DNA sequence: TTCGTGACATTGTCACGAA
DNA sequence: TTCGTGACAATGTCACGAA
DNA sequence: TTCGTGACATTGTCACGAA
DNA sequence: TTCGTGACAATGTCACGAA
C-alpha cells in the first residue's frame, strides 16, 4: 500500500458509487424485499453533506457481492487521483485500427513484457534501423572492392 | 454518408440519449422553470414504446445548448454501431504511460499520419532492423568461419 | 646460316683437328695398311702452316667416315669464337648435383622451354615470394577487424 | 681422406697423366735439359703397368713445376670414381646463358649457399608464390560465392 | 700440408628444326 | 645436307676450410 | 484478503476535409 | 449545414502476484 488513505473524501467518495449504480437501477442494499429496500434508498440519499457518517451505513444496508465490484472501482479512481499529482504517472488511453492492436498485444504476450516497454522498444527497434541499414551495407559494399583489388 | 440511416430506431438513441444525461443532471429541456421544463420531462420521459415521436420532441422542446453535441454523439453512436460487427472494423482502447506517449504521438506528430500508421511504420521498419542484425548475423558467422 | 667463314684461320683449327686427335690414337686415314696411312701422317704434319693445302689434304687422304665428327666438331669452334668476344654472349657451365639436375630438367622436357629460361621464370615467381606473401597477411587482415563488430 | 687411397690403382693413374700433359706439349722431367726429356718420354712410357714404379718415378724422376698440379687433379679422379657408383652423387654441368647466370650467381653467391642448394630453396619458393596465388583464387572466390 | 669440395673453362659429339 | 644451337660428358685447376 | 496495476469497454466530445 | 473520423477523458471491472 503506497498510497496512503483520506478517510475524509475518500469516504465521500463510495457515497457517490452507491449512485452512479442506483440510478441505473442496481440492488444498493444486502436486504432482497423491494420494501425494506425502498425504504434504504432514502436513509441514505440525504447523508448528502455527510462525510465519515457514510461508512455507519455499509454495516447496515450494503450488498455483499458489491463489496467486490466496488473495492476494485475504489483502489482504480483512488490511484488515479494520487497518479494525477504530476504527469509521468497520469495516464492516457489511445484507440487504434483492430488489426493494429492483435499485432501488438500479441506481441506484447508472446515478447514476455507489459503494453507500455513493448511499445517503448518497438520504437528504439526502428530509429536504429537507420544507421544500420548502411552499417551492415558498408561492411558489405566496401569488401565488394576486395574480389580484385 | 457512408452508412444509411434507420427512422425507427436512430431517434430511439437520443431519446436513450437524453434521459441518460439527464439521469445524471442536465436541462435537456429548452425551458427554465421547475414547472414547464418539469413537465417536459415526464412528457419526453414516456415515448419509450413510441420513440419514433421522440424527433417531434427534440424540434421544438430540447434545449437549444445540446442541439450540436448531440448530432455529434449521435453521429458517432452510429459509427461505432455498424463497425462493432465484423472484426477488422472493430476498435480497442489501451492505456499506456505518459513517457510513452510524448516520444509515441510525437513522432506520429513529426510524421502527420494515424496514430495507428505509427504502430504500423514502427512495426514494419523497427522490423527491418530486425532484419539487417541477421543478415549482418549470419553473414559474420560464414564469413569468420571459412578464414580461421 | 648466319656467321661468317674463315677460309684461312679455319682451315687452322681444322688442321689441329686429325692432328691432336691421330696422336691420341685413332685413324685419320682411309688406308688400312700402314704404308699409306703413315705416309699421310708425316705429309700432313708438314703443313703446320699452310692453309688450303689441308684443304685437298682430307680429300684424298683424310679418312672420309669421321668427316661428320668433324663438320661438327668445326662448326662449333666457328660459334664459340664469335661468341666467346662479348661478355653477355660468352656461354659458360657449372656443375649441378643430380638431385636437383632432375627437376630442373625435367622441368624443361616438361614446360617445353629451353634450360636457362627455365631457370629465368623458377626465380621470378621465387621472388615474388613477398608479393603474395603479404596480399594473405594483408587481405587476411581485413576480414579480422570486420568480424569481430 | 674418407676415400680409401688405394696406391693400386691410383698410382697407375697418375701415368695417364703425365702422359696426356706431354702428348700435348709439356716437360715432364726435373731435368734443366732437354735431350735428357727423351728419356723419361720412352722410360716412362714404356712402364704401361708399373705400379710402384710410376710412383717412385716421381720422387725420383719427374718435373717439378707439376707437383701440386697433379696432387689435386689426382683428388678430383679420386672423388669423380667412388662417386661415378650411385647417381644419387653423381652430377653433371649445364651450358646457361651469360646473363642468366650474373642474377643467379648472384643470389647464390650472395645468399651464402652453394649454387645446387640455392636452385633447391629457390624452388620451394618459386612454389610457394605458385601456391600463394592459388590461395587467393579460392578466398577471392569464395567471397562471391556468398556476395556478390 | 693433405684432402674433400664447389665453381668454371675447354672442347667434343649428338639429335634437331628452318634455311 | 648444311648450320646455329643446346645438353651434358669428361678432365684439370684453384682458393677454402678442417684435419 | 487488500492492494496497485495493467488490459480494455463504453460513450461523450470537437476540430477537420470534403460533400 | 452534414458525414465520417480520430485522439483522448472519464471510469468501472476483472484476474494477477506480492504483502
Amino acid at each position: 500500500m503506497k498510497y496512503q488513505q483520506l478517510e475524509n473524501l475518500e469516504s465521500g467518495w463510495k457515497w457517490k458509487y452507491l449512485v452512479k449504480k442506483h440510478r441505473e437501477g442496481e440492488l444498493i442494499t444486502r436486504y432482497i424485499e423491494a420494501s425494506a429496500a425502498q425504504e434504504a434508498v432514502d436513509v441514505l440519499l440525504s447523508l448528502e453533506n455527510e462525510p465519515v457518517l457514510v461508512n455507519g451505513w455499509i454495516d447496515k444496508h450494503m450488498n455483499p457481492e458489491l463489496v467486490n465490484r466496488m473495492k476494485q472501482t475504489i483502489r482504480a479512481r483512488r490511484k488515479r487521483h494520487f497518479n494525477a499529482e504530476h504527469q509521468h504517472t497520469r495516464k492516457k488511453s489511445i484507440d487504434l485500427e483492430f488489426i493494429v492492436w492483435q499485432r501488438l498485444a500479441g506481441l506484447a504476450q508472446r515478447r514476455g513484457k507489459t503494453l507500455s516497454e513493448t511499445i517503448v522498444q518497438l520504437i528504439e527497434d526502428a530509429e536504429n534501423k537507420e544507421k544500420y541499414a548502411n552499417k551492415m551495407s558498408s561492411l558489405k559494399q566496401d569488401l565488394q572492392a576486395l574480389l580484385g583489388k
